[PDB]
């Protein structure tokens, strides 16, 4: 059904949609930047269920319900992200973050490392670097100046951006691809431009040396939106952290590369205790 | 010091000239710009290295660029008639040719038609056709032009880094705010002439034609390049009888500016061997 929220900084309530299937070990997903719980239903959650898992999926804030919340910021999410493991009562949780949502966790673990007993962490960064600064501010200046782009100007970026070179040279799946867009409208709102600054403003890392728990962190060889090198940097920052590239995976790799980046957060989980 | 030759005639019979540069003694070498490149474009790499070559460079402003960046409607085969003229009025036939994408595009239809006019070529991130990627891309690109819609300079910047290099450059701290900035130097204006260069493309499989051209070929794949991607540039080099292919590691679109040295050193080795 739903759970509160964090009030926000003009004292108001907010409640969030999530989602809870199955019994056993408890797994909280948290999506990127404009992904709905629904996002984890397609690739993630049948396999998470088949091995035994329990699955929370939500609706972030700033999405669905809440895409016109706005002023609000990384700290307000991650209490967000407390709120329902605690509601729940299913701390510590196994955590599953990827971008947006990877960040939430990685700053979570590092306010309140006792609702969380282990992590993946996907496509994720702990700075920007200065490509990944210009891109941000990029983004924000496209919103800001209110110009939307034409649709397919908007599937040729949303294809270029999050899909590996192998993808784009099969006809094939291009087509599949460009279809699957159609069922994934990504609404250009309020809350979409807020999410775009839940992002590191500063070098994040050192924080990242206390988290304890075990956390397996996946980069995307081909993702140039959190390019690998900045995923691997969380991982050595990370004292129980370790590393796992997937070859030939787009920033959107958990989508595209499903059954890889199931089999490594599976066998990653299965190490670990509850 | 302001060279000019004139090209094709356009359908409403008009005469159009275009401007050209022309330096150095030596083996005639003309570069074919790809889209929304004047010729100055080959100038702060590529004529240097083939200047101190021995090398004589011709560069060019395709029709579409600068003096005639209004000009519309011509078609693949109007450019390649711009580019047998350039070669016929220097009477330099037949020529060394360096062409990138559209330019290298360009270079492979003139050695259709027009055989006798070109030696040999390097052809760098090229395609005989698009594929279902390349293809959409460029519908996309069409269908941004003739909303009228104009992409923020931060936004448009953006995507010329994301479309242009390589991972490596991306990761490059000093690297990228160097690209960034060089953009303002050369920034690449929305013009009917630029709109029009978007269908000087491969309509069809052309790849058939080309088992025909007998010239000496070097196909240059960039690694990273998703605008012409590498396979693309290989399937140049298979159907040329005598196309040979080269790739280029950590080059995105833009290798030849990206890599300087690796792409100058590897044409130049090809053209010191060629007949």
């Amino acid at each position: 059904l739903y759970f509160q929220g964090a009030m926000d900084p003009e004292f108001r309530v907010i409640n969030l949609a999530y989602d809870d299937n199955g019994t056993g070990d408890p797994v909280v997903f948290i999506a990127g930047r404009g992904g709905a719980g629904r996002t984890w239903h397609p690739h993630q959650v049948p396999a998470f269920l088949a091995a035994g898992y329990r699955c929370i999926t939500f609706d972030n804030r700033g999405i669905g319900a809440t895409e016109n919340a706005e002023g609000f910021t990384t700290q307000t999410m991650v209490a967000d992200t407390a709120a329902l493991i605690e509601t729940l009562d299913i701390a510590p949780a196994r955590v599953v973050g990827v971008s947006m949502g990877a960040f939430i966790a990685q700053e979570l673990m590092v306010v309140a490392p006792e609702l969380v007993s282990s992590a993946v962490l996907m496509a994720t960064r702990g700075r920007l670097d200065r490509a990944r600064q210009f891109f941000n501010k990029a983004e924000a200046e496209l919103y800001d100046s209110g110009v939307q782009l034409p649709p397919t100007y908007d599937a040729r970026a949303r294809l270029l951006e999050n899909f590996s070179r192998k993808t784009l040279n099969d006809d094939v799946a291009v087509g599949d691809w460009i279809a699957m867009f159609s069922m994934w409208p990504i609404k250009s709102t309020p809350g979409l431009r807020c999410q775009l600054d839940c992002a590191p403003q500063t070098n994040r890392l050192p924080a990242y040396r206390n988290i304890a728990a075990p956390v397996l962190v996946i980069g995307f060889a081909d993702d140039v939106v959190t390019p690998p090198y900045l995923g691997r940097e969380v991982a050595d920052a990370l004292p129980n952290g370790r590393y796992l590239q997937i070859p030939d995976a787009g920033h959107l790799g958990f989508f595209e590369r499903p059954e890889a980046v199931n089999t490594a957060m599976l066998k990653f989980f299965a190490s670990v205790k509850a």
